[PDB]
């Protein structure tokens, strides 16, 4: 038992982005720790990764949780040197229905647990004077949706946050990042119809849905030593749905 | 006369919108954190406003002065959420209180206190919030990253409800302050406010009137047609 | 004869938002001189604006011309205090059929005409230590149209040296922004159909085609001292058609 | 192979360009605007490339070379516009040709040949654009009024292009750099590039080949559902 491969944590890797993610990451050559909210989540993530990887149980709205999770990397794979935060879910409403949980638990699950995690991962990479935070954020973050303001300021909040770290690590060689992707075949894009799915492509200019793997690439790109003079920035993968 | 409520409004920033607002025909209800500022805004405000006591933190506070409001001067059909507090730190010096306090006072602030006033302005068809954001939303700060999240999450706030509330009139937007000369910027000399200033364009520090312009004309029927934008007044500190 | 109020110089001031614009810009307190194309168009604009105007024959396009109204509006009026780029019409076609004269005229018309008019009226302001500039740009300058690749190009264009000469000419106090307008309801949106306005008034937050006299008020108060601590900006008004 | 056309490739950004997509697979044209920099493009490439003279002030010169291109390599399908030259003074002290020579140099030459390329592409239904553009499109900087006009029209002008030819699977992006280490900032010693650096977070000008690996990836598979975008490369420099 050693582990000599630098190791990535991907928040969120069961299903999608963040599967793709992760996989993608496991293919350049890093040992990847995925998460998933439930212990038999991880298993199945355990199970994918095999020995290049684990899965453990993680709750990212809770503090206790992410400490132990981090530690337990740090004591059993390595320091996290590529942190890429994708965990999270949509609590959707106008505001007149969006109820106080429907706003502290989206920016608890994107904003504060990107300020946890990243403040957690900060003194290894310091140490290592290398590092790679990527926050997967979202096109919402830059062309509003009614009904997404909880998400809409969470996403945008970890891109300010995300330009603010930046600053403050830079000269130790942390990189942070922000890849927004926009319409992306999920499952919850399968559960929508045909005819929507053509309503949604007829807005992207390169006129389809993405795939996680597109998402994937961008992350595996700005991990890299390819784009270690990228920092602070928004990556945008939403086939031309929206310019910036 | 309508009514406007702008929180903050005991100093700087706050009052100067305050006292204009006034000057345009509003009936300006200002909120400070103490009774002793209620007092003090509504002695300064006399015939033309109230005062009130207010921690924004506070969801309890929050619909009852708004309910009184409602109970004795009207509608609110103006709001404006202003709070300048700051709590800076290195991440590695950034405590879990440190983060929630300023998201609390600003962004938690914006979201409970725009939902509270959504009833009266979708029944007039009219309204205006107008959210005080900053430059560091924009051009980073280090030290800033709470002060920054809560700012920038408060301009996507904003276009999100300019998207839902637009077709009933009601417009959302933010203004975006540069260095504008304050208590604490005051407390610095010569030498360092000239590094400040260095960085505008303009080449000197904005006062409070320049913001209490920028938030009248949004406020205004000059602005009608303007919603879910960011109003940079910062003498070309930051550039769009 | 003599002329004591301050000289604003708004180009093709003939109808819709420059109507607005210069009209408004008089009720301000200004002198204002109103360019437009022809001499015809130019004797209009003195008739509109009568004691507290002038009109003046100008193709944007020609040096000359330009050079040659700006000493007129000197040696008669006054130094040129506030610009208004409004001048400029649009030359539509995809790529493959915009020919170099589509794209040269648009680019000469737009930005080369707002580079040397700023130039032009920047001896004057500079001695005052008081200017504006302010650039009529378009939406469409940040949601790209196809179609108009030159349009887009011009007003980026303009944007961008708004910025440039902001900070040049900053210390001095002039001022230099745009004004980004989205739909608003000219002859040429009259020229549409109902079910097409309809259907642009559905892209727009606030539900309506805005009036010239929206982007003449944003006009004004950029022009005024209400916004001297603004510089190097964009002011959208759209009605949320885009959002930044 | 896929032939790849790379303008300015002679020195800096456009030689590590050309080389690094060499690398990736493609045949690459790389022009330069004399006939002593085309052979010595010509002997750099060897058997994976070829060099020829190109002024990008030319129409007539521009479809000629791309016709060459057409009747001896193959279809342009990968067109990077990459120029580097600068005249900056003032607005005051900027000329009329100082203007229009920046100007036709960037954007008008991005204009000729994308247009130029568009044909091969939309049969092949397969492209990508790549415009060199600058941080100072973004962050202005006095002086560098028509560099800092010409590079946003071109990003204007890739968004354009990018919604026009998207069904066609051509990606159209923009890659912006920040401080490059090259000849002219070479000329500048020790403090004068330390107050450049200090403003880049990570502490440091970049190097061409940070530029040539933003290229290589956009137009890379990797990237095939980007488009319409600019890649900041500018260690922190500026930040979306």
């Amino acid at each position: 038992m050693t582990q000599e491969r630098k190791v990535a944590l991907v928040t969120g890797a069961s299903r999608g982005i963040g599967a793709a993610i992760a996989q993608q990451l496991i293919q350049d050559g890093y040992f990847v720790v995925g998460t998933a909210t439930s212990e038999s989540g991880a298993q199945k993530l355990t199970d994918s990764f095999g020995e290049q990887g684990a899965g453990l149980a993680l709750d990212v709205r809770n503090l206790d949780e992410i400490e132990a999770v981090v530690s337990h990397i740090e004591q059993n794979y390595g320091p996290v040197l590529v942190l890429v935060n994708n965990a999270g879910i949509t609590k959707d409403n106008l505001l007149l229905r969006m109820s106080e949980d429907d706003w502290d638990d989206i920016l608890n699950i994107h904003l504060k647990a990107v300020y946890r995690l990243s403040k957690r991962v900060l003194k290894g990479m310091t140490k290592a004077r290398f590092g790679r935070i990527i926050n997967i954020s979202s096109v919402v973050a830059h062309f509003a949706n009614p009904g997404q303001a909880n998400y809409s300021a969470a996403k945008a909040g970890i891109e300010a946050f995300s330009r603010s770290l930046a600053k403050e690590m830079g000269s130790r060689q942390i990189t942070v990042n922000s890849v927004a992707p926009g319409f992306i075949a999920t499952e919850m894009t399968d559960a929508l119809s045909e005819d929507i799915r053509k309503k949604m492509s007829d807005q992207v200019a390169l006129n389809r849905l993405g795939e996680p793997q597109d998402i994937a690439n961008a992350v595996s790109f700005l991990a890299s030593d390819k784009a270690g003079y990228i920092t602070g920035t928004v990556l945008h993968v939403n086939g031309g749905l929206y310019m910036a």
